[PDB]
Parts: C-alpha cells; structure tokens; sequence
C-alpha cells in the first residue's frame, strides 16, 4: 500500500471543488489518498468550502494569512503531506483527475516523477489558438535548450504532475519560483521521469526568464558561459598575436588571417576541453575538435545572416553588427554544449 497526497493550491476557486473532488474520488477510489488544499486567505468563500467537504472527502485544509504565491503554496503542501506519492494539480479542472491513475501507475512502474504533458504524443490543449500554442512551446524550447538537464522534457512547465516524496526531502526549492515543476526538475533527486499525455481543459515572460537565469546559475551553467568567454578572450590574443607576427614575416594580411584564425580555434578548443567542459567530455578528442570547428563556423553564418537581415530591416550597421556577434556567441555556445560536448 501507498498513500497519495493530491496537493491543490487555491485562490478564488469555489464552483470547482464539488466536481473536482467528485472526479478525484472516482478516479482514485480505493487508493489511500488525501487531498491537501493550501489557500492564501482568499476573499473567496474558500477556504470555507474545503473544510465542509472535509466531511465527505479526506481533505486537509491550509489557510495562509500572510503568504501568497502558486509555487510557494506547493512547497507548503509538500511539508503538510503524509503520503508517499505526491500529485500536484490545479483546482480549475484544466487538469483532469481521470488521468491521475495513469500518473501513479507510472510512478509505481519505477519512474520517480510523472508529468501530465500537453505536448507528448496523445497530448492536447484544446480551445487554445495556434499563436498562443506556439509561444508556449517556444518558451518551453528556450528552457529545454538553456537547461540541458530537461532537454528531452517536452512539458517542463506543467503544473500537473506526480512525484515520489523522496524527490523533495531535504531539498530547498525557491518559493519565488515561477513554475514549481522545473524547480523540481533542476534541484530534485530522481532518476526516471516520464510524461503522460493529457488534454488540457477549459476553466509574464520576463518573470519566466529570471527563473531560467536562476536555474542556469544554480546548475552552474552561467559559470560555464563565463569560463567560455574567458577562453574566447585568449583566442583574441592568440589570433591577433599570430596575425601581427605573420604579417611581419612577409605573409600578406589577407592570407595571414587564415592560419591565425585557425590557431585561435585550436587554442579555444583546447582550453574548453580541459576546463569549461572537462566533466562532460566524451568520444574522441579529435571528434570533439571536429565538432568545435562546426561550432565556430556556425556562429559565423549566424552572424552574417543576422547582420544583413537587420540591415534590410533598417537597423544601424553598428547595432546590427553588435547583435550579430552576440547571437553568434550564443549559438556557438549552445551548439558546443549540446553537440560538441554531448553528455
Ligand atoms: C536563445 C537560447 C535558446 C537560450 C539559451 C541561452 C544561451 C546560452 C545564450 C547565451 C549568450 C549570451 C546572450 C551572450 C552574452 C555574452 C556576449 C554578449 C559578449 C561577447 C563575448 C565575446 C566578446 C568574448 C570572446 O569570445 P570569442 O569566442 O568570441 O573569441 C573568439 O573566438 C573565435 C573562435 O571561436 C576566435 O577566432 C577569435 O579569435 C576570438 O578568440
Ligand atoms: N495559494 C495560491 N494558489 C494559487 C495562486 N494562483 C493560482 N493558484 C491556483 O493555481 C491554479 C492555477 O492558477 P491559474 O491562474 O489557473 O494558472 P494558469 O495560467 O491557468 O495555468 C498555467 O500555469 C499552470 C501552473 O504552471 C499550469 O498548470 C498550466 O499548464 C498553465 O501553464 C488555480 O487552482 C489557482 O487557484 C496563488 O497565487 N496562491
Ligand atoms: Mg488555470
């Protein structure tokens, strides 16, 4: 036997509690389940509805008078729950309790985390327009790319998931976090994660980006970027340095850059292999060298195209030039982190 805590944070949720609880109990009938409801002193009748339903449903109601926030509510729920398996979902019925068996079965089969996912095969998000569905996936893309850990997670931003209690014991999760699932995906202890398709139902970006910056720092990814830029600086030295020498020994300036840029690449790869990424090196050292070349070149292409496009859009050459170097750097790092150094 296992005890299942369905944790549900609430603010102004009322006309949902009756049919929500109805559907949880039917889906979770027989299983030792508890419903933990954290309410941030909502002006809504609720909390008040929830303790009355504590007469007909196993419900433990938490009333926060001087704390607010979706992610902070879930943290508390983790503290107040005695089950072995946690389920987090929303009160507004956008998360269907009928897929909760499918979530817990996935935990039983050996997965530490089970995510109700909109975007895996089978998943749906009805009633949502295509441009709002794009920017969601896309924002998700930025996360999957910036955080290699969650690369394969197609819906890391779900508020609808399940997890084993051991994933969050003794872990400190940011209460200011935008989305709790990713705090768990980054700082949680686990081995397996699975996504479970569900159909999203009927009833900010700069906040999301600061979160990723926080997760990128915590994972040490900001460090990797810092140490990457330092390695690039050395390149500038070895590049210009061998250029001057080359030009002084007769070699024309137009033909001296060619070996000088290449010696800078070799320089930059070397320090990168044995410093920035010494922990995630793999395959041949010649094969990492080959890919690093593809990386430095990819950034050149990205720089060229972005430069010229901005020019056609009317942007100042010096501003188009700066954006084209920045984006070059970004792509060169991403391509290096994911491909050249594939963990
Ligand atoms: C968006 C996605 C989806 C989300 C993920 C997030 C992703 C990680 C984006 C992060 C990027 C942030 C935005 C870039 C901030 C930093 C930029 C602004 C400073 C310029 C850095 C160089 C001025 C240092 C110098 O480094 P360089 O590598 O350029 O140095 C050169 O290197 C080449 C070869 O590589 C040599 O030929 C040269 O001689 C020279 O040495
Ligand atoms: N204690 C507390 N509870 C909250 C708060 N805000 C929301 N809750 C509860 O969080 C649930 C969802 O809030 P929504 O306002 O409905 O969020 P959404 O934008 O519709 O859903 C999006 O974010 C969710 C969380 O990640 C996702 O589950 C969903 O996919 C979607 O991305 C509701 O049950 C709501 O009562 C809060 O500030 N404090
Ligand atoms: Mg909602």
């Amino acid at each position: 036997s296992m005890k299942v805590s369905v944790i549900i944070p609430t603010y102004n949720e009322r006309e949902n509690l009756e049919e929500l609880f109805s559907r949880i109990d039917n889906a979770l009938q027989g299983l030792n389940y508890e419903i933990v409801v954290v309410d941030d002193d909502s002006p809504d009748r609720t909390w008040e509805k929830a303790q009355e339903l504590s007469s007909k449903y196993p419900v433990k109601v938490i009333r926060r008078t001087k704390e607010k926030g979706l992610s902070s509510a879930v943290i508390r729920g983790f503290k107040e729950a005695s089950g072995d398996v946690f389920v987090v979902m929303d009160a507004d019925l956008q998360h269907p309790p009928e897929v909760i068996p499918k979530l817990i079965e996935a935990i039983k089969n050996g997965s530490d985390i089970a995510i109700g996912s909109r975007y895996v095969k089978g998943g749906k998000v009805e009633n949502w327009p295509f441009y709002r569905k794009l920017i969601s996936k896309g924002a998700i893309m930025v996360g999957r790319i910036a955080l290699p850990k969650i690369r394969d997670i197609k819906d890391p931003v779900s508020g609808f998931f399940a997890l084993r209690k051991e994933v969050v014991e003794g872990v400190e999760l940011n209460p200011i976090g935008f989305k709790i699932l990713m705090e768990i995906l980054i700082k949680g202890k686990y081995s397996k994660v699975v996504e479970v398709p569900f159909t999203f139902g009927i009833r900010t970006i700069f906040e999301y980006l600061r979160h990723i910056y926080r997760l990128m720092k915590w994972e040490g990814e900001i460090d990797r970027i810092v140490k990457f830029s330092i390695v690039g600086l050395s390149g500038i030295l070895v590049n210009e340095g061998f250029l001057w020498l080359f030009v002084n020994l007769g070699i024309p300036k137009e033909i001296a850059v060619i070996p000088a840029v290449e010696l800078s690449i070799l320089n930059n790869f070397f320090w990168n292999d044995i410093w920035t990424f010494k922990d995630i090196r793999r395959g041949s050292i010649f094969s990492r060298l080959l890919k690093f070349h593809i990386a430095a070149l990819s950034g050149a292409v990205v720089n060229f195209i972005v430069y010229w496009i901005l020019l056609f859009l009317g942007i100042h050459y010096l501003i188009a030039n700066l954006v084209g170097i920045v984006l070059s750097f970004g792509v060169r790092y991403v391509i290096n982190r994911h491909v050249t150094w594939a963990t």
